């Protein structure tokens, strides 16, 4: 119950996945 309870809004935690966003899309 509650699997937000932090409010974090998001964690990748990897710079790989990011790493294709920020190839792929222009995200950033």
């Amino acid at each position: 119950d509650a699997e937000f309870r932090h409010d974090s809004g998001y964690e990748v935690h990897h710079q790989f996945l990011v790493f294709f966003a920020e190839d792929v899309g222009s995200n950033k």
